């Protein structure tokens, strides 16, 4: 898919990259790692064991109204099955564009953040279920 990309770890790294690019490179068993290539709406037409999904946004340079409506509906609905979906690697406007568009209402939300993706697969290791 253009839209998207699945990441894997190399083992034993903080290094997470296209799980096609090297053959050693392993998704972590009950999480996908998924690199947002295009607006999330976009990625989200594709998507339609796992404890987590992670977001990588490294590329995500703003977000409009209708994407934070999109993503704050993926959270929501994979949240509903206790699946965290959390966001690695928003720049500051990303941030921003979040805010502005209420996807904090909940400011509980804020605990899906996290700077790097192998922050987020630490923060998946223990937390409330
Ligand atoms: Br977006």
């Amino acid at each position: 898919s253009p839209s998207y990309t699945v990441l894997g770890q190399l083992p034993d790294t903080d290094v997470y990259i296209d799980i096609d690019a090297y053959e050693e490179v392993k998704e972590i068993p009950g999480i996908k790692i998924f690199q947002i290539n295009a607006p999330i709406y976009y990625a989200n037409s594709d998507l339609y064991n796992i404890h987590t999904v992670i977001l990588d946004f490294t590329q995500v340079n703003f977000m409009d109204s209708v994407g934070v409506k999109t993503l704050a509906g993926i959270v929501k609905e994979y949240g509903d099955v206790g699946i965290y979906v959390y966001l690695a690697g928003c720049s500051a406007q990303v941030v921003n564009d979040l805010t502005s568009n209420r996807f904090f209402e909940n400011p509980a939300l804020k605990e899906l953040l996290f700077h790097s993706i192998h922050d987020a697969v630490l923060g998946s290791q223990v937390r409330e279920a």
